């Protein structure tokens, strides 16, 4: 009866309520930290990390050293950003999980103010970061595949919606995969869940990457879909 | 024989000849006079609609009636446009249908010189309203349905196409139908009717579509198209 | 002697050094604590806004609600977004303000490890903040103004360039105005007298604008701006 | 007075009342008429005129006649298109100056209800057909001149604005003009009369611009236009 | 081991050796006379046909010819080309298949170097000339319809990439044919064997298409194309 | 006298093609064939080389990144190949030009009819007409540099396209009109200011010649029209000093 993208907006509710409300705090707080530590190292080695992409050219080739300057240090960026946001998740991905099952033992009534503890957490973190990792494995390749049929000029105008799709089939296995793996089940099983909600779960996933874009609404956005995907795995069933 | 958009053709020739030549006139006239009485009343009601559209602001935000003055100005216009053509078309389905059948025996034959009456136009009246409403209660919610896919980033590259190709389906569904409606033949019998002769009621839509994107020429055009879907319906299947 | 985009840069250096370095988290925290306050508000009172702007209607225009849902969506969420940013803004006024001495005194030799203390902060916050309002006065106008220019379907394309060309320009008078400002400093004076120096901080807003598009940057460049406009008020002329 | 356009809106208030605007049904139903009689026509011929703008061709370059068949069939269009605007607005001209005098009796409390006779409108024919094409000679080189600029690919960038620029303008002098040529003035007395005050004009030609934009709203559209600028001419 | 566009690298390597370095060298002498020939002849005659092409208008349609003008200049212009085009390959087509044969054997290690002689390329002309002339059947069609699919204003998107799927399969289908023809290789069995073969021959033709791109460059590449056509004739 | 405007090409054109002028036609087009044959094998067969010596060296992690690196460094190489070969090119045609100017004159001063070719007096031509190319793209590479940086602007582009566009044609202008020019010992400063105050005639010359020199095929054709018709302008207009 709840299918669809509405279960994001139910997340949202559940995370307001008190006692999960302050676990919203996670997120940022790692990006906070993360940022803070890694933006100073970055900003010493931003100069020296361009100086080693750029090759060595002669005295008459040297001009290309103006063309190709904006390049690596775009690059450079990228990489900064892309290399960020790579550790952020796997920082993210324990308390994500540790999340989700205190989500939903209020979600049940079972105790509708769960404790934080570093112990159990601790506990969580190697199947959980190996599952962030499950999940890199499952999005990079085909990610490369689109996006090198996008280079091609004339594939390119099929690869922007297969693009938009699949990012947001992504957020469906990201974020109702966190109460899935915390009942211990395969990523085959969980894949082939997800492919029998397809409609549900992509309309979930499609309002989520939607939300997911606005830029410092992300770090409230994602606890609400995590919630929310506890609710998916609620009300869909948990039988595998 | 004349299979694929031919029947375009053809459906003009038939209006050409005397007897059938005045009724070229009504879609024309209708709108003439539709716009002719409407368009005062319009006047002195579009001021005030924008400003029923348009929300009540504090003191601080009232810089931006500035900019939502053209758009709800914009939006109101639209929709003064589509009432305008919906219920234009709507006036225009029974002297369609009232066509379809005088030329159906003008095709076959029965009456070379077939006459006007009131009587059997308002007889027909109210099946003929009910069949344009069918009519748009088929086009509307897949239309929308495209256009909601064109405003997605991703998506709007397919729903160009999409949009055109179903543009054309409709011109066969619209004016075939005249006929097969003047047959007592169901909906859902005459949309996999034409779904079997795909190809050839998509040929007649599609230079249809095109001879109907022409603006003033419309008017003109339709009788055209109607005569021509008897065409399409004389000269292929009246099996049910 | 020390000129063009290169005080940026140099601007960055005052920022790394020894006793310079942790003034720059004085923005983050606001924004934080600032972000924090507010989209919980937001999170609130959204619906009461999008319910607030949508016009009540009769039952058959009721339809026209599901157009007009996006639009205020969006409306709201951009007054969010510059409201958020007016905000922003205002509050980071004084500790820029106030950054701007304390980087003097580093520039010039008196104290290499200068001290914070929220005594004289608290004393310049309302001078500052009327100074940054005066800043607001004097560039959302013309902002209003290239704005209508470019919404001409003819004029736009001069608009793009027309905008670019002040909103470079703006870059000197925000930054370099922090520590005029601290010296006692007519606003029209300020105007006046870096009418003259326009090239040169006009290559500093240049890169500071440019510098400014890219996200990591701005977070530790809005204060490499203010201590190279400071090094810009020391090194050229402070005569009045 | 009025600032920017109020004129073209004042100037609609005026066609609504009635007496002012049974005088608009009448020049939209002779072009209904012309367009009837343009379509029919063109029925009949478009095939004949295809086949003459067509070239002959050899039997390997027959497959060009399946690219030049949607060239001409566009250009014959187009041409039909403004052979008729042109018409149109041709037999537009008199109905228009015509009703630029009746208008203005109706503003200054001369007479209330004006009076259609076709003598006098037949008396002014010669005079505002001569005048409209006047109008078509200001017109049609300074077009001619944006259209060629705005095919190159640089300067295309400045012909857009040039475009509406000018043809904001040119909604002036050909409504301004009606009751100026009611009042016996030469032509380059006018343009210097408009160029005199450009923000004005600019307004009022400007909201008559987009407003003619509007599909079917053309039709009040320029009665409107043709009494602001009757305004236009009293009150300035 | 091999497959994929590493072909298009490998026939470059065919045609560096001694002896086969002769063959580079006829397609750039074809595009040569041909082409000083023909545009020499192209420079007098192009007035008579634009003029030709260019329909008679009366006197007051008589400024149309100006926007006529530079269209039917380009389209004489595309056919110039076009035509070019054309001839050149057809002049190519045996020299290409007598190089398809020459260049087997080599992959094989039949010969070492063979003395070019006329009489075997005569004696191939009619079949290979008939062979190329059936991939022109085979090819046209499907690009005029996707230029009409193309002008459709909808299907314009569909048509971009169908376009490019097309001209890598014609680069295979174009060049794998040529060792087939000196097979017999039926119509029917080709085609269906680079549609079961479809990655490699896609890939293979894409970097043929992507390198053929290059203007000057094409000269020598589609030796190189031909070659690895052969050896993706005979690994496979 | 009259012929102002871009006719000078077409006129040029017509000059080309009349006995005693026609063959000189061939002289880009042999020399673009011999550059090309000499230097293609040698570029094949170090492309690959030279794409790997712009790419940078990247470790385990970030190797996924040559995937997207690769065809980028490919097309720089490229774009240097050919703008470097055009140079190259370009500057061998420089003294045949000017040579071909200096034929066209006496021509279109009725003097000699069938000027003769003589590689006596090209060999001579070639260290003056090789440094005036040296001058012509030391007056263009810089401004074009400028007019690039300027697109790059996100908000200026719109202005940098028309101003590309015009001093295209411009530099066509100088290009063309300054081989007679260069022929009768005149300054680079002065034709520039003699052209610029023939900016109307000139700029049209120089637009045509742009739009001709487009098309790729033609251009061979097009180039020694472009030059005879510059000889023309010389010629019709004030050759004085
Ligand atoms: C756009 C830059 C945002 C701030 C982060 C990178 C700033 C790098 O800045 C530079 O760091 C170099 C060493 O790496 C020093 O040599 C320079 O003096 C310093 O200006
Ligand atoms: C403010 C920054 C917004 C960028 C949002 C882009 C969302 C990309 O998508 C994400 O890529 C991540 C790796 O980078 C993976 O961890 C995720 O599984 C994947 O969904
Ligand atoms: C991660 C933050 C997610 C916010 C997702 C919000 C989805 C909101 O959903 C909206 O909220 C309103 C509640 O009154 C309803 O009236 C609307 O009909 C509903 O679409
Ligand atoms: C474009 C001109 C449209 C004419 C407006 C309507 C018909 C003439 O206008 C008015 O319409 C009234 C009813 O609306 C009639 O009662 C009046 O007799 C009348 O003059
Ligand atoms: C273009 C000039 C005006 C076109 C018609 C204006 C409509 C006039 O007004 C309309 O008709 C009656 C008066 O005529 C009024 O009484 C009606 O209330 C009004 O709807
Ligand atoms: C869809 C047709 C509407 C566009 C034409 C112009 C509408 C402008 O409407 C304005 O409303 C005013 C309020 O009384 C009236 O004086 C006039 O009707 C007019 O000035
Ligand atoms: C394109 C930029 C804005 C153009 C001017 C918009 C003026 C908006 O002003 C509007 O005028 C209307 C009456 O004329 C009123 O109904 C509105 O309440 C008022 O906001
Ligand atoms: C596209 C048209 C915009 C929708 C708003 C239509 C007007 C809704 O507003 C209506 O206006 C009427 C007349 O003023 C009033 O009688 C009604 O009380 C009011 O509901
Ligand atoms: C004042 C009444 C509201 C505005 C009327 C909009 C009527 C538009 O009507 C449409 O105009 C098209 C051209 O725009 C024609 O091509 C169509 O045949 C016609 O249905
Ligand atoms: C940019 C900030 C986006 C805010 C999206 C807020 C959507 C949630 O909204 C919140 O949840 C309720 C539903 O339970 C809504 O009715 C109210 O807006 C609010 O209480
Ligand atoms: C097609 C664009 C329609 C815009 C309609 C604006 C008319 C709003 O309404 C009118 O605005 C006038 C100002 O011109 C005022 O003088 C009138 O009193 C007022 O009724
Ligand atoms: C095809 C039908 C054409 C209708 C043209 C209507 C001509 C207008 O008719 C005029 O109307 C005036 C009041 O408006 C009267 O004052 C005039 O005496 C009358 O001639
Ligand atoms: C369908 C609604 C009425 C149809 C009749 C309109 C006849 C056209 O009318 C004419 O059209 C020309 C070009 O659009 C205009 O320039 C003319 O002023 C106009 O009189
Ligand atoms: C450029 C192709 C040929 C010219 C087509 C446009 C013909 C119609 O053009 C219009 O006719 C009116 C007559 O009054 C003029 O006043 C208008 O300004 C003019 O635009
Ligand atoms: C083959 C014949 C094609 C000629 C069709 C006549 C088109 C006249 O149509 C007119 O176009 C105007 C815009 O220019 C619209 O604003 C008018 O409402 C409409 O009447
Ligand atoms: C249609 C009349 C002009 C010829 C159009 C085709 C242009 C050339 O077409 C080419 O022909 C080559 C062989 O000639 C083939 O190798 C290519 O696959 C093909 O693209
Ligand atoms: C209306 C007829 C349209 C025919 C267009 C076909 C023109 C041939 O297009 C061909 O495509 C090849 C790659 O696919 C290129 O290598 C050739 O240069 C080329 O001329
Ligand atoms: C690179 C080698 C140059 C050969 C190309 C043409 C140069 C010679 O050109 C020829 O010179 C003859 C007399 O010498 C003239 O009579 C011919 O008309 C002329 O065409
Ligand atoms: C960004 C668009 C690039 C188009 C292709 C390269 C155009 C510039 O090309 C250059 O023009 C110069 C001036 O005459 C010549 O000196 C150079 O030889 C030539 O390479
Ligand atoms: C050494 C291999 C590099 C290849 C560079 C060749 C680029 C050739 O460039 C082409 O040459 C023709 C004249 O030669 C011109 O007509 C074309 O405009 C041009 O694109």
């Amino acid at each position: 009866t709840l299918s669809g993208p509405q279960y994001l907006g139910e997340g949202l509710k559940l995370m307001m309520r008190p006692g999960l409300r302050l676990f919203v705090l996670l997120p940022l707080s790692i990006n906070l930290i993360l940022f803070i530590g890694l933006i100073g190292f970055a900003i010493n080695q931003f100069s020296h990390w361009v100086d080693w992409l750029m090759p060595s050219l002669p005295e008459w080739l040297s001009f290309l050293q103006f063309i190709l300057w904006p390049l690596f240090v775009t690059l450079v960026l990228l990489i900064v950003f892309f290399t960020f946001t790579l550790i952020a998740n796997l920082i993210a991905a324990p308390f994500n999980g540790f999340l989700a099952e205190k989500v939903e033992v209020v979600v049940r009534g079972t105790d509708d103010f769960p404790a934080f503890s570093w112990a159990e957490l601790m506990a969580m973190v190697p199947r959980t970061i190996g599952r962030e990792l499950r999940k890199l494995g499952y999005f990079l390749p085909r990610a490369i595949a689109l996006f090198i049929l996008s280079l091609i000029p004339g594939l390119n105008l099929i690869a922007a919606p297969l693009w938009l799709l699949f990012g947001v089939w992504m957020m469906a296995v990201q974020y109702i995969d966190y109460p899935a793996d915390n009942h211990k089940l395969g990523w085959n099983e969980m894949l082939a869940w997800l492919r029998s909600k397809r409609w549900a779960c992509m309309g979930f996933g499609g309002i989520t990457y939607l939300v997911l874009l606005i830029p410092l609404v992300n770090l409230v956005a994602m606890p609400a879909a995590v919630a929310g995907a506890v609710l998916f795995w609620v009300r869909e069933g948990g039988d595998q």
